[PDB]
């Protein structure tokens, strides 16, 4: 039943008996593990009423106030509620506690020794498309706080039976647009030519650089979606530039501060959160080595390449693996003398390792999806290659949810 | 869509779906609940006829006689045998597909393009320990060649009821020795420290280098394990030099031509082969990276890094990437130079994408193991990053099997 779980380098074991807390499949069989699968295939007051009460049950245990007259009454309050209204809602303080729960359960996050530092935004008095807005102008603002990064989550109006779910188009609050090109090419990031035309087509008058930063898309419930252009100086940004290469600057290289998921669901007792964007800081291998060197990204390593001036005729120079290289040190040296705060992909894994240690002693556990927490460059170089790591969904949690169009 | 995993490539954009996987008879360790496909090692006449007749209708299938009166006479052939005797055994044809039908089969292999060319060596008449060794001399000499390395399996007598196995000892056919000290760290590769042991232990002389080609343990049934040194002719090595860092060529770093994996067991139609070592050329990334750069093995990288003269006491001057790079290029380099067939890990993958696509036509699918198929430096820069796979056991197989002792 528990999994034995084995660290290669090191020789250790432990069990992971955490797993036996999950009340979700995942999509592997004893026919075949999908474990490495993106996206799932899928994208009752019952039911409802558990979820609500392993969730109740979870926060008052969080706060060693189990089996009490406060709790004994939370759950009738939750029990009245559902029966009434098919649904039920959360006091603020259970939110916040639910929020950080759900970083601490997401199998794909190699930041979660943070998990308990997260500031929470209630924006769940939000009726307009306009307030969402100025909510998500104040978490940037927050967020940012002069490249001196701090993680948050704002949190607006849950789903609801009757309606239109409150959304944010975009998958990030900052995204470089992505412009189809007659050429069949495209300019800026091919991975927001989608979002990129659906604003146009809303009104927007788009740029022609590499790294316009896109509006925002925002919906109300059961209203068209609507646009909002952020304002320049809440969107902090980080030219590239190189310790030792005087030419890397020229290459007019950029990226932003900050990292803010905006496309995701958040689970919390059967609740629904469609909207309820959410940051960090970066680790510099999403920039340097998936936005700017994926073939579908910015896809820069040969003109690194040709700059560094290497044998780009054949794939044993290991060029691509000397280019990568560089472009990872110049993000790192960037932000760092930028102020803004960023986290190297062996720093990430070392202090992921020690969340592991910390979960096995606090909860018996922790579910984590190897091919996302393994770094894109230098895997057996950092500690997580060498460790076993069981993957499953607890709730609460951050799920995919599909697109609005 | 179809009831069979999609199967999604993130770089083209390209879909598939596996309907090979249907064909799975032995489930692996994962289950809705928890995926488990990150472990390295996760965990009677009637049962034996039931795997028989399906190998039998595989080989028939193969030579497109499927239905025929061979087929059906060697079905009846084959239940005979097990009728009188409890075993059965298998033609030599029938050996030849099954061998190359495991090697295609096995989900941790990125070298699976090259499955159709395999010299299978037929040694189920051996029946003394000095003629396995006789026998695996011949495979190294052949599959050796001076250089032009050629794949090639030598089997040797499957497993009888309650008669001893043919065992062969050693992990591979060539191991460097790990020689435990009496300030407790190793000289050597310790990946060996127990063969090592288990070695003297039999009355082999140690040496004392980190680079002593180990002698052969070889079992033959109900006997003691019988010791063999390699005559040092037969082992080729490659001294390891930079191609333009001067002072690598001192470090007197080296490593053998031939990956021989000896201790697995073959598996075909329910017969087990539990000696049966095979051996291809080496993807340069197990070498430089894995066994010179593991903290476990011989943990070269901060030695390489202090030659190069970076900042090894900062996480962030990529110190550990640089070094990494630069033993890859010099295994690759010094490789080259020696006439020894090796493959790098972007022409391996590349490969290995090409071999997906054949077995998307030729069978509908393809076990692959993602986290073992993608390398161990520069995962996201090849393309089978890209590439959700799909992982289960199909048969004929290689099989990890407990150790003799
Ligand atoms: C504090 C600094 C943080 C760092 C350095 C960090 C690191 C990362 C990285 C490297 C990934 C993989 C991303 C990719 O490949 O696109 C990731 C994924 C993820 N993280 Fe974090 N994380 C941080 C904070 C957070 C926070 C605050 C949350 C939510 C409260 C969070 C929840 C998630 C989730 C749900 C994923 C999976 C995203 C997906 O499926 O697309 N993380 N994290
Ligand atoms: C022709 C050149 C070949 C190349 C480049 C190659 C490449 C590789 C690599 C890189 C691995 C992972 C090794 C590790 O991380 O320790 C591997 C595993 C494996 N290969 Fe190959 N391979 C080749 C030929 C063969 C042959 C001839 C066979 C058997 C007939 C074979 C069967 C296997 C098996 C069973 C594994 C998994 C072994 C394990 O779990 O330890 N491969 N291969
Ligand atoms: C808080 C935080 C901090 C930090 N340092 N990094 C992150 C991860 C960022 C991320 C962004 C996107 C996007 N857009 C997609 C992904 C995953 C790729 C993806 C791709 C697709 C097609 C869908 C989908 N839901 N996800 C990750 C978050
Ligand atoms: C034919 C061929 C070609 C090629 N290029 N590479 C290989 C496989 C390499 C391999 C070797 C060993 C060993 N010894 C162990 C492994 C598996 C790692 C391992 C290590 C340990 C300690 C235990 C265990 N069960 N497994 C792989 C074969
Ligand atoms: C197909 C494969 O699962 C996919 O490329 C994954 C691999 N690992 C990843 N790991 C992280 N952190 N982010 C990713 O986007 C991916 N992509
Ligand atoms: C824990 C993890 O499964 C383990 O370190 C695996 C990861 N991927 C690997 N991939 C290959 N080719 N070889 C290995 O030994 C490993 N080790
Ligand atoms: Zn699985």
């Amino acid at each position: 039943k528990f999994p034995r779980v084995k660290n290669w380098e090191l020789g250790s074991i432990t069990y992971d008996t955490l797993c036996a807390q999950s009340q979700q499949d995942g999509p592997c069989t004893p026919r075949r593990c999908l474990g490495s699968l993106v996206l799932p295939r899928k994208l009752p007051a019952e039911q409802l009423l558990s979820q609500a009460r392993d969730f109740i049950n979870q926060y008052y245990s969080s706060i060693k106030r189990s089996g009490s007259q406060a709790h004994e009454e939370r759950l009738q309050e939750v029990e009245a509620e559902v029966a009434s209204t098919g649904t039920y809602h959360l006091r603020e303080s259970e939110l916040v506690f639910g929020a950080k729960q759900a970083w601490r359960n997401a199998p794909r996050c190699v930041g979660r020794i943070q998990w308990g530092k997260l500031q929470v935004f209630d924006a769940r008095d939000c009726s307009s498309a306009q307030e969402m807005f100025t909510y998500i102008c104040n978490h940037i603002k927050y967020a940012t706080n002069r490249g001196n990064l701090r993680s948050a989550i704002t949190v607006f109006p849950q789903r609801a039976p009757g309606r239109g779910d409150f959304r944010i188009w975009n998958s990030q609050l900052v995204r470089y647009a992505g412009y189809r090109q007659q050429d069949g090419s495209v300019r800026g990031d091919p991975a927001n030519v989608e979002i990129t035309e659906l604003c146009i087509q809303h009104g927007w008058t788009p740029g022609n650089g590499r790294f316009d930063v896109l509006p925002l898309l925002l919906q109300a419930p059961d209203e068209a979606p609507e646009l909002f252009v952020l304002p320049p100086e809440l969107v902090l940004e980080v030219p590239l530039e190189h310790p030792t290469l005087e030419w890397f600057a020229a290459l007019g290289l950029r990226w932003y501060a900050l990292p803010a998921v905006s496309n995701m669901l958040l689970e919390i007792g059967g609740l629904e959160f469609s909207a309820a964007p959410f940051s960090g800081w970066y680790m510099s291998t999403e920039i340097g080595t998936r936005n700017l060197c994926d073939p579908h990204r910015y896809n820069i390593l040969e003109d690194v390449a040709v700059c560094m001036d290497l044998d780009t005729r054949t794939t044993s120079s290991l060029w691509k693996d000397k280019a990568a290289v560089e472009i990872n040190l110049a993000v790192l040296h960037s932000f760092q003398l930028a102020k803004v705060t960023i986290v190297d992909h062996h720093a990430a894994t070392v202090s992921f390792m020690k969340h592991l240690d910390n979960e096995q002693k606090a909860r018996g556990g922790c579910p984590a999806d190897w091919a996302w927490i393994v770094p894109p460059i230098s895997g057996s170089l950092t500690p997580v290659f060498h460790q076993e790591m069981v993957n499953y969904i607890l709730s609460p949690a951050f799920r995919y949810q599909p697109d609005p169009w």
